[PDB]
């Protein structure tokens, strides 16, 4: 009752006309807030996330560690207010990589940028890296979904054609077949629309609730998945690893490609 935000976080964004952005399928909530001189982003999720990688707060922290590390958006506000937890944010920098390179024209440019995202990554320094991303970690979270009717259940995993024809089916994979892990920085849900670009450059990431430590196979089994849904062509996966300079571990890949499917 009263207000999910509070009456500071509610003074803070008065002057601004507030756009509910619709290309987002998550539990949060996303509000463009268009102010005279700029953009901001609230992006709320309510308590039934809390802990878990959808939790705004957890996204939060990781958005504050970045802050000089990768280009983020500046944390303004957060607080938790009657159940909710609310982060206020500054505008990414840059266009959304969506819409500034289409999968038609631009192939090579997408998979440099992929491989590109990978390299950052492996560059940061993860010792006092709030969060760890381990396996554990992850089915544990995905366990307290299942069992609170809370995970992405639905739609194609219904279909006949589905690996796993129910979700503890996909969850007793997951849990039985764990790969080693060794930890580095992972954004823990990169793709194309939560990645900005500028001057042919990477220049921001958000959605940042599942980064934190985590195997370096899983944002790299990510690109892999973005790459044949979105190019289809084989050659430019194996061009992404010709850029990378590894061989493929596609069981590792195929394995972090499932995990993800529950999210
Ligand atoms: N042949 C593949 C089918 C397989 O079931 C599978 O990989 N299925 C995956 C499941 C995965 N969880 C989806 O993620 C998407 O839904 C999540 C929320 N439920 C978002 O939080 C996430 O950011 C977004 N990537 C993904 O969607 C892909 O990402 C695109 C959208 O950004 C597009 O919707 C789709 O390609 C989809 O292909
Ligand atoms: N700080 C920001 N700056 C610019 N655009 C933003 C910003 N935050 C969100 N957006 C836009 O809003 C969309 C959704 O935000 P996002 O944080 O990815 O939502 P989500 O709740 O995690 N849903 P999903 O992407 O499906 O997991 C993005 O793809 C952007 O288009
Ligand atoms: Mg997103
Ligand atoms: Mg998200």
């Amino acid at each position: 009752a009263k207000m999910r935000i509070s009456p500071e976080l509610k003074k803070l964004i008065e002057k601004y006309r507030c756009v509910k952005d619709t290309e987002g399928m998550s539990p949060a909530k996303v509000y463009k807030l268009v102010g005279e001189n700029e953009n901001l982003y609230l992006k709320m999720t309510d308590s039934r996330y809390k802990g878990t990688t959808y939790d705004v707060e957890r996204e939060k922290d990781m958005m504050l560690w970045l802050e000089g590390k990768l280009p983020v958006p500046k944390v303004l506000h957060f607080e938790r207010h009657d159940g909710w937890s609310n982060l206020l944010m500054s505008e990414a920098d840059g266009v959304l990589c969506s819409e500034e390179y289409e999968d038609e024209q631009s192939p090579e440019k997408i998979i440099e940028l992929y491989a590109e995202c990978i390299r950052l990554f492996h560059s940061i320094d993860i010792s006092d890296c709030p969060y760890t991303n381990s396996l554990d970690s992850r089915l544990a979270e995905l366990d307290y979904l299942l069992n609170n009717d809370l995970a992405d259940v639905d739609c194609e995993n219904w279909e006949e054609d589905t690996p796993f024809k129910d979700p503890r089916e996909l969850y007793d994979f997951l849990k039985t077949e764990k790969p080693e892990e060794e930890l580095v920085f992972s954004h823990g849900d990169l793709g194309d629309s939560n990645i900005f670009v500028k001057d042919g450059k990477v220049s921001g990431f958000i959605d940042l609730g599942r980064s934190g430590r985590a195997d370096k196979w899983y944002d790299i089994a990510f690109c892999v998945r973005s790459i044949r849904e979105d190019i289809g062509e084989e050659q430019y996966v194996e061009l992404f690893f010709d850029l990378l300079g590894i061989k493929p571990d596609w069981e590792k890949i195929k394995y972090y490609i499932l995990l993800d499917e529950l999210f």
